[PDB]
């Protein structure tokens, strides 16, 4: 693939290709499967607690 | 299940179950079954001890 030179409009130079970089993305805990899914239909929710000795 | 909001009688919010806690109960020695049941009729009992040399 011939392209324009570095500092001239009439000479040609050879282009090789691209070098892509992608950031790292850790996903250990996400795929561990600990957390369950509990969809709700309200802005908030409540919960009760109990105990005895 | 839907219930009243935190501070409004005319709004609803979701109630997500309950959580319970129970005290611990160790039973190791009872399960060992060392002791026998010897029911009696009176409020006291006696025994005899003997020996020789």
């Amino acid at each position: 693939m011939l392209t324009n030179s570095e500092k001239s409009r009439f000479f040609l130079a050879d282009l090789t290709g691209e070098v892509q970089s992608i950031p790292n993305t850790y996903g250990y805990i996400s795929n561990l499967g600990l957390f369950r899914s509990a969809p709700i239909t309200q802005t908030t929710f409540l919960m009760d607690l109990t105990d005895w000795d």
